[PDB]
């Protein structure tokens, strides 16, 4: 019942891991391949391997999570080499997603050039929103810089490309971003990355809970679902139909998934919940969503996709 | 134990209602005066009385609330007339706060000029962040427009003035705003107003829960505490000491209050929790905070104010 068509490809279901969660190593990736996830994406990579920020840098919270990982990853070449080899095995339905988060415009262009020249036939996700890199603000909050980068990207990148965006909180910002994005042959928009620079405090110790950036980190989980749903819906009613949407944020139950789909998301990514539960979450949430559909008499996501009703 | 000095005035405790909650009518205000709240603030007013947005426009949520009130208020003259008469009675310790949220720069300047010319001896709060006025984005997200307005304001406004700000999620934005604000003889910064344009969905009805703006509304409550604490802390380490801070967002228990104070807030405002519990909340939360202080051996807020520890 969850069969999904996205980026002109077929997926068994819309569920995926969110970049950064359970996708650091080849072992992690193979575990996602073995799970019931409809598709999976690699950890955002940089040209060179990164150790990331000092620990502790991730903490589970009652209402979600907080983190400042600092883009730890095994490097662009590691992930490219992996996806290229798996591609040749045709051992999975649906292409693999490849996330990149260059430390600079030049690095992003360099990696995109390499992907374009390689035989990679999967999907690429350009991360314009990492909120945990010291001294490096979220690019997608600089509309001018974002448009400038994308224009250069599309002068050469012809393969499927999506952009991971930070959350927006003003309708005019959605209008501005949509106008910018609609001018490009983008495959999709992924809303949203973590709510940036939040803070969690241990009242007993009177201190923060993560070491980097004086305790400031990206917030995920139940805390951000209202924002995530709003972003998915706001872009759904503004983006040209050629640009599909991946919904990310606060997805833990079939009900949460149902809500994102009702808003307009086609694919769904799970971050915090997956970090806590492991790959087994996919089998659980798929069953929860199917139960909701069965109760409503729905046999396909098309029966309710994007049909959220206004009052 | 909670005696507080703010804007050169003395308050019995730091607790107040958040503008917009339990402060619409004179009756509401008198109820706050009768409560244990250390101080209170009026509903943000406009030059003309406003009916606000269509109902339903406010809904209680398990993790907080969502709303799109649309600035319903009885008009500037109603509130000014009230505070002026109440001022003459000397029936309360600490000045009353007066919030204004003009529909335009001209409207804000007009109200500020009227306050300046009146005998009002209390504190004024300029709302630069209402996220529920259709076609009117949050001014504080337009740094240029914000600085331009404040420069004009301070060419004539000499009375205590604070600004209610929306939440920021990028450290560079805190830097930019702090630089702008530090050039003025501002009395305080109030962080934060609601997380803007969030969405809540009733999965059974497959629809939004508020009527205006297709269901998009300001999010308050537990959902936003991480963001609220971060904003209070980020400005505390960036603002010149002359500018104090009012912490607002996700305050429901003494522990939540303790956390805001630990971050650097001097006064504390309660929105969602007060909306749900009523003025009795002040008695409860004051006792909860005092119990926390007693267990830690603290006899004054100065014992921990702004002392949040980094790792
Ligand atoms: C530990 C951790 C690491 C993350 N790293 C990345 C990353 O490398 N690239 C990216 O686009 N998003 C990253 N994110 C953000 C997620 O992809 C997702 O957007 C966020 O957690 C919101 O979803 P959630 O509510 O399900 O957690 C990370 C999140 C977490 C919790
Ligand atoms: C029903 C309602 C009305 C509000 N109206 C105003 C307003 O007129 N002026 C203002 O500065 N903030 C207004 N706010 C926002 C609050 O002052 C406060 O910043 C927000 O609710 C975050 O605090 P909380 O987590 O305790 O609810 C309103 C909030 C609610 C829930
Ligand atoms: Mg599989
Ligand atoms: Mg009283």
């Amino acid at each position: 019942m969850l069969n999904t068509t996205f980026a002109n490809a077929k997926f068994a279901n819309p569920f995926m891991n969110a970049s950064g969660v359970h996708c650091m190593t080849i072992e992690d990736l193979e575990e996602l391949k073995a799970s019931q996830a409809g598709a999976y994406i690699t950890k955002s990579s940089t040209l060179e391997k990164r150790e990331g920020n000092p620990l502790p840098r991730y903490v589970d919270l009652e209402l979600g999570s907080i983190n400042s990982m600092g883009l730890p990853n095994l490097g662009f070449d590691y992930y490219l080499d992996y996806v290229l080899k798996n591609q040749k095995e045709n051992a999975q339905e649906g292409p693999i997603f490849f996330s990149i988060a260059g430390m600079s415009a030049a690095e992003n262009i360099a990696m995109l050039k390499k992907i374009q020249e390689s035989d990679f036939s999967g999907i690429t996700e350009l991360n314009l929103s990492c909120p945990n890199v010291p001294g490096k603000p979220q690019l997608a909050y600089d509309f001018e810089a974002t448009e400038k980068l994308l224009k250069e990207v599309f002068t050469f990148f012809t393969k499927p490309l999506g952009v991971k965006l930070p959350p927006y909180f003003d309708l005019v910002h959605f209008d501005i971003m949509a106008e910018i994005l609609n001018q490009f042959p983008l495959t999709y928009v992924n809303s949203v990355n973590s709510i940036g620079n939040g803070l969690f405090i241990d009242p007993e110790a009177e201190s923060v809970v993560i070491k980097p950036k004086d305790g400031f980190g990206g917030i995920g989980g139940a805390y951000i679902k209202p924002t995530a749903l709003a972003n998915v819906r706001a872009f759904y009613t503004r983006l040209k139909p050629e640009i599909q949407i991946i919904g990310t944020g606060g997805i833990e139950t079939g009900q949460d998934a149902f809500e994102h789909l009702l808003c307009g998301a086609t694919m769904l990514q799970i971050g915090t919940a997956l970090h806590k539960e492991g790959p087994a979450i996919f089998d659980r949430i798929i069953k929860e969503l199917e139960e909701i559909m069965n109760q409503k008499g729905y046999q396909s996501i098309a029966d309710f996709h994007g049909k959220l009703k206004s009052l």
